[PDB]
């Protein structure tokens, strides 16, 4: 497993290739039997390509910027949860959503599980 300072470290590297929309470098972050929960509360999607479809859907246009907006927390069981803001488009309008993403990472250092919480609270114009 990553260590807590390994965690960090692939944690801010997701964040990074969100902001810069490396679609294919965030899907192989991802394990083969990976799922992702985002937002937490809905259905997991599982596997790569389910993944890839939804990073292309979230991040295709090209404009999403993301950024750390504190610590990345983290564990020493291979987890981690880290605070972070994804700046997007609202049929014309600059919005923002502040989200908590918690992700595990199994024993070749990918990405197991990813949830991702938020809401419409957290939705600002």
């Amino acid at each position: 497993l990553p260590t807590a300072q390994e965690v960090q470290g692939l944690m801010a590297r997701y964040i990074e290739l969100v902001d810069v929309g490396d679609i294919e470098a965030i899907v192989q972050m991802y394990a083969d039997d990976a799922t992702v929960e985002d937002p937490f509360g809905q259905p997991p999607i599982h596997g790569r390509e389910q993944i890839a479809a939804f990073y292309r859907q979230g991040l295709g246009g090209g404009k999403v910027r993301a950024c750390l907006t504190g610590p990345v927390r983290a564990s020493h069981n291979g987890c981690g949860a880290m605070p972070f803001r994804i700046e997007m488009v609202w049929n014309g309008q600059p919005c923002a959503v502040d989200v908590i993403s918690v992700m595990r990472f199994d024993e070749h250092g990918r990405i197991q599980t990813m949830q991702a919480y938020w809401s419409e609270v957290n939705l600002s114009v």
